[PDB]
């Protein structure tokens, strides 16, 4: 029903708050490594989220991040030969 | 100071374009790896810049960003709780 | 109880659509008085809006706008001698 | 083109810090009167540059916006509805 978003759409859901680490756990997350990813470094209120955040849950997080990088490198691989 | 950044800073370096689908190679990848974290949708813009991607440098960003996952796990291992 | 605005309410507040000419009447009239005293071309969103308004509702906001300014010329002249 | 923008370069012109009472002076005074238009509070940023302004300076500007105000009023004239 809803596979693309409009620049209006996504520009509602990331608001200014999350540049402050305010959010779900896995949209910190995901906003962390895309500044990790980019070498940006984190806000005050960022970093100090990362220091509060349970360690289980995030290494949790992460390892579903690595296997999403897998599924992007399996369709750009099985695109090219 | 470059070990912390402003949230004025970052909404600079995150101009509306990159929902588009425009910027460097590697910030329209960290993009669409943050978008498929989430399960977001993307624009019509950043999925024709999908479909007509450089694979090979395209799967070499990824492989350092898969790398920096790597990073984030050490980082959290660390931690005692 | 509310005499203060943070910088993230204002940006709850303000969304893209508005640049698109999207919104309450009394909104969409402040935008371009705004882009007026600035002498920023309107959006295409904005110059098709700006066709539709009905004339006498529009000249009824300008009206209140054209006493507002008034108000702040007040404050302003007798802050000064 | 200069008869229009695009929401891109409105983006890129409407900076976070100008929610903070950062810019030119007309940027400033044009963003005070636009809130004031909607009852809108402005930031602890605002109030403080409002309270410190180049008095003659900020009249002289907004004596401009009122003169804008009436070229607004004299386009909306023109129209038959
Ligand atoms: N520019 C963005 C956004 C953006 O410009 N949102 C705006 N919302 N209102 C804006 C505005 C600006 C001026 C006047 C009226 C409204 S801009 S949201 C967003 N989210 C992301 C990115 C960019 C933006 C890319 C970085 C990864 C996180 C996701
Ligand atoms: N910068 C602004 C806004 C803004 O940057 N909003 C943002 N919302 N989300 C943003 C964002 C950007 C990057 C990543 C995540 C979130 S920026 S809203 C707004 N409204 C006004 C102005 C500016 C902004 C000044 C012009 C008069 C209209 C009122």
């Amino acid at each position: 029903m809803n596979r693309v978003s409009t620049v209006q759409q996504l520009t509602k859901r990331f608001s200014l708050g999350m540049l402050q680490g305010r959010g779900p756990l896995k949209l910190f997350m995901a906003l962390v490594a895309f500044l990790r990813f980019l070498t940006i470094p984190p806000t005050a209120g960022i970093l100090k989220r990362w220091g509060t955040i349970k360690k289980s849950k995030a290494i949790n997080v992460l390892r579903g991040f690595r296997k999403e990088i897998g599924r992007m490198l399996n369709i750009l691989n099985r695109r090219r030969r």
